[PDB]
Formats: structure tokens, sequence, C-alpha cells
């Protein structure tokens, strides 16, 4: 099965999945100076202060983090969205290096590693019925860097080495999200799609433009991670991002000037 490799990685997902060459696929460039801004943008919001953490799975891709998302809690609205949108998992894409791992790139810089915290459409029921829907996903996307240590990751990196192996999971109760976020909510947005298989056309991209910053120590223990499994010859999990792809008919609007 499909994964990162030169055998199974994303030059070959098209074979299985031929939505890899559709028309809104994810991650792209970001050119910061074709951006344009866009007035008709209302506030974002990012309500997270009933967030209700379960469980982190190593699912032999990356790790998620798991939200009760039964009742309305965390929540994503405003900006480009249209309704609320309910938090379910965040998850990152990382580098084997410094100088590489994110998925989205601005003006083709690459940074150290990328999260995704996935929110679907409430008016759609629950996650499975909102990826039968093009507006039925709405990925925030927040781009970390290398520097000083972020004190709300810190909780994920230390439950990890529990979490080494595919299918391994852990109880991740009461983790507070809000404090993966950057200071400044300003952010580029286009319609795209999930960035693994199915790669389902199904997301608002909010991809935030103020970067946060990680320890060198912090990124080097999720590179501790494995894609095998338990008893099997270890692959680090290391560079689980796919590049950029075209834009196509598509525009970046910006939330600021
Ligand atoms: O993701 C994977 O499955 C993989 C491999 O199976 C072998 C090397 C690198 C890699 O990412
Ligand atoms: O969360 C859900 O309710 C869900 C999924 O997470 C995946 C497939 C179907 C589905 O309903
Ligand atoms: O590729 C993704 O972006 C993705 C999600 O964001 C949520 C569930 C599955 C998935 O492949
Ligand atoms: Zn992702």
């Amino acid at each position: 099965h499909w994964g990162y490799g030169k055998h199974n990685g994303p030059e070959h997902w098209h074979k299985d999945f031929p939505i890899a060459k559709g028309e809104r696929q994810s991650p792209v460039d970001i050119d910061t100076h074709t951006a344009k801004y866009d007035p008709s943008l209302k506030p974002l919001s990012v309500s997270y202060d009933q967030a209700t953490s379960l469980r982190i799975l190593n699912n032999g891709h990356a790790f998620n983090v798991e939200f009760d998302d039964s009742q309305d809690k965390a929540v994503l609205k405003g900006g480009p969205l249209d309704g609320t949108y309910r938090l379910i998992q965040f998850h990152f894409h990382w580098g084997s290096l410094d100088g590489q791992g994110s998925e989205h790139t601005v003006d083709k810089k690459k940074y150290a590693a990328e999260l995704h915290l996935v929110h679907w459409n409430t008016k759609y029921g629950d996650f499975g019925k909102a990826v039968q829907q093009p507006d039925g996903l709405a990925v925030l996307g927040i781009f970390l860097k290398v520097g000083s240590a972020k004190p709300g990751l810190q909780k994920v990196v230390d439950v990890l080495d529990s979490i080494k192996t595919k299918g391994k999971s852990a109880d991740f109760t009461n983790f507070d999200p809000r404090g993966l976020l950057p200071e400044s909510l300003d952010y580029w947005t286009y319609p795209g799609s999930l960035t693994t298989p199915p790669l389902l056309e199904c997301v608002t991209w909010i991809v935030l433009k103020e970067p946060i910053s990680v320890s060198s120590e912090q990124v080097l223990k999720f590179r501790k991670l494995n894609f095998n499994g338990e008893g099997e010859p270890e692959e680090l999990m290391v560079d689980n991002w796919r590049p950029a792809q075209p834009l196509k008919n598509r525009q970046i609007k910006a939330s600021f000037k």
C-alpha cells in the first residue's frame, strides 16, 4: 500500500487514485505576489475552548490527535467559510532535514513541517458525508520553523515514544490545541483537496501566514517515529509530505493587505 517511498510515493498515487491529477489538488505553492487581498472575507473565528481530545494514533503515514466531534465543541467559522466547521483531528507533515517538510510552500520556500487541523462542515452530519461534498472540509494549515521550542507542542512530543510504530495509539485526553496557534490569524485561502489518498476535492484551505517556532529537539523527536509496524524493519517516519501540485484554474486569496 501507498506511502512516501520511491515505489509507493506521490508520483505513483495517480494509478489507484486518478483524482491525483485533478483540477483542485493540494498542496500548492503560494505565490505571495499573485495572491490578492479579498475584502469579501469575513473575520476568521477559531473557537477551541471546548475542544475534547481523546487519543493519538500512529497510522503508518503520520500521527493523528483525535477529538470528540459528537457535540458542537471546537469550531472554525468565518473567513471564506459558510457556516460552521467542527474539529475532528490534527496531524503534521515533516522532513528528514529542517530544510524541507511542509506541503504548501510560500514563494517556493519549504518549511520544516506543517500542521493540519481538520474540520468538517456541520451541514453534512459527519465527516464521512462531508467528504462527498465540494465544501465538506476546512483545513487550517500552520507552518513550523525550527527555532525556540513551542511549549504547547511538548505534550505531543512526549507521548510519541509510546506510539512509535504503525497501529499504535495512546490516550491523549485534555490536550488544548490553542497552544499550537501563532499570534496572528492572517491567512491565504484557496479550494483544494486532501493531501494523501484518497485525495478528495473537498477542502477549503486556510493557511496561516505566521509560522510557529518549534525547537530542533521537538522536530528531531517527530523523526524518531516509524512508518513500519512493531517487529518490522525500521523505516523512519520522515518526509511524509506531498509536493506542490499545479494551481490550475484557481486563485489564492489573502485575508490581509
Ligand atoms: O511511506 C513509506 O511506506 C515508505 C517506504 O515503504 C519505504 C521508504 C520510505 C517510505 O516513506
Ligand atoms: O467521523 C465520521 O463520522 C466518519 C469518518 O471519520 C470516516 C468515515 C465515515 C464517517 O462517518
Ligand atoms: O489527507 C488528508 O488531508 C486527510 C485529512 O485531512 C483527514 C482525513 C484523511 C486524510 O487523508
Ligand atoms: Zn495533512
